């Protein structure tokens, strides 16, 4: 679920999930068409995919669990759709982590319009 998917982000990178994701780029949260900006956008992009492989899956509402095992994330077994939703979120989470090192707040709350450039998942 997106309470959760929030609090993987948190655990993994220190940000606030909002508003340090939720408007990101060209992707990320509500949005996703065009270029993304940059890796961490590239993320989402990815994330975006991911639960588009799953059109009868409701990820913002599906709750799963996952625990953690060295501090790596390890999803739980649930129904089908909640592991690969957590699956999803977990490469999400990893990735925005991956990226943290080129995190820019210039993209935060980033236009719509300036979202053209084309990619398929
Ligand atoms: C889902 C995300 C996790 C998070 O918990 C957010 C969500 C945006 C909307 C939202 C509404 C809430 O009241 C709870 C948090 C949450 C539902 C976030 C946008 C950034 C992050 C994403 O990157 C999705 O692209």
């Amino acid at each position: 679920s997106l309470l959760e998917f929030g609090k993987m982000i948190l655990e993994e990178t220190g940000k606030l999930a909002i508003p340090s994701y939720s408007s990101y780029g060209c992707y990320c949260g509500w949005g996703g068409k065009g270029t993304p900006k940059d890796a961490t956008d590239r993320c989402c992009f990815v994330h975006d995919c991911c639960y588009g492989n799953l059109p009868d899956c409701n990820p913002k509402s599906d709750r799963y669990k996952y625990k953690r095992v060295n501090g790596a994330i390890v999803c739980e077994k649930g129904t089908s759709c909640e592991n690969r939703i957590c699956e999803c979120d977990k490469a999400a989470a990893i990735c925005f982590r991956q990226n943290l090192n080129t995190y820019s707040k210039k993209y935060m709350l980033y236009p719509d319009f300036l979202c053209k450039g084309e990619l398929k998942c």
